[PDB]
Formats: C-alpha cells, structure tokens, sequence
DNA sequence: ACCGGAGGACAGTCCTCCGG
DNA sequence: TCCGGAGGACTGTCCTCCGG
C-alpha cells in the first residue's frame, strides 16, 4: 500500500516495488518510504479527556482573570505572548 | 430505528410502535422517543483544534503553577475552596 | 429482569493517485 | 508538472437488543 516519498508528494501513482521504484529508479532520485506519522487517536474516550480537560483549565482560569483574557491566549501561538499575557498579570 | 427512553434503558428489543409502544403500552408505562444527543463532532480537525486550544492552557498553567499537583487543583469542585486555595499565590 | 458486549450500519479518516 | 479532490479501505462510533 505504501507510496514512496517522493510519489506522495508529487501525487502520482507509485510502483512500490523493493528497493526502489519506478521513477524515483529511472528519474534519478533516493526512494524512501517514511514510518507513518503518530497522531492522537480519534477516539471519542480520547476526545472526551482533552475537550473536559481544556473545560477545567478554563474555569480554573476564570478564577483568575477576566474572561476577555481566557480569549486571547485560547488564540495565541507564540510562547513570548502567551508569557507577556502573564506578566501584565 | 430508534428505540424507546425505556427498552433503551431495560436493553430489550423495541416494538418501536408511536405514540405508545410494545411493554410501554402493556405495563401502561411513560413512552418516549427522546430526541437524539449532541456530541460534538468527531473529526480530525476538531480533535485538534481542541487539543491547540488545551496546549495553549497548559502552557499559561505552566508558569502560574510552576510548582505541582496542578492535578489535585483541577480535581476541586468548590469556587470558595479553590479561590481559598488560590490565595496563596 | 438486568446489563456486558456482539453485531452491524454508519460517520469520518487518511491514504493512494487520477485527471483538469 | 501540479495539486484539488475522488476513490475507497479502514478505524472507530454508537446504536440496537441478544442471551447468560
Ligand atoms: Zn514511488
Ligand atoms: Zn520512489
Ligand atoms: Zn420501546
Ligand atoms: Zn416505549
């Protein structure tokens, strides 16, 4: 089933064979296949703990500080902003 | 298809028969098609738009409680205690 | 009766690769 | 060449209701 690298990324069908492959071999190019990628898994349990924990984080966070506040760092990328937020205390 | 608020708790087959079904006509009992129950989406894209919002959070509690059990905070279930607690800041 | 879990239709992922 | 998105095997959900 696996598509080398190089067929993944360009969209083309890949001829999966062993070293190598057809126009990675042909077009002069380092065929690989890659280990899938570990994400989270979809699971409903698993759902479930991260949407409640994110729910007591925010409400102990309201303890805190304003609700205007809980809304910008539910937004913020940058580790500088989410520490600037906190130091404007 | 659906089944009845009660065969769905007693598990048994439902007749499924509207207004009153099967047992919930015989034993003369409270029949109900409960409306069906809002969870939210299970995605990908949803797991993770929650998991960056909870990243974010645990990041912000990092420096609030650099200093542990976090855990045993998020475990309270009073406002009173948990502001009492809080207090030593 | 009661309820753990089998059974199965279905929701939605997450791959490959077709074709504009 | 290039990538939107179709195709479709599959993971895991989420019902019903069997039978112990
Ligand atoms: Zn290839
Ligand atoms: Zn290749
Ligand atoms: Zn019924
Ligand atoms: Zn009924």
């Amino acid at each position: 089933e696996q598509a080398c690298d190089i067929c993944r990324l360009k969209k083309l069908k890949c001829s999966k064979e062993k070293p190598k492959c057809a126009k990675c071999l042909k077009n002069n190019w380092e065929c690989r296949y890659s280990p899938k990628t570990k994400r989270s898994p979809l699971t409903r349990a698993h759902l479930t703990e991260v949407e409640s924990r994110l729910e007591r984080l925010e409400q102990l966070f309201l303890l805190i500080f304003p609700r205007e506040d809980l809304d910008m760092i539910l937004k913020m990328d940058s580790l500088q902003d989410i520490k600037a937020l906190l130091t404007g205390l």
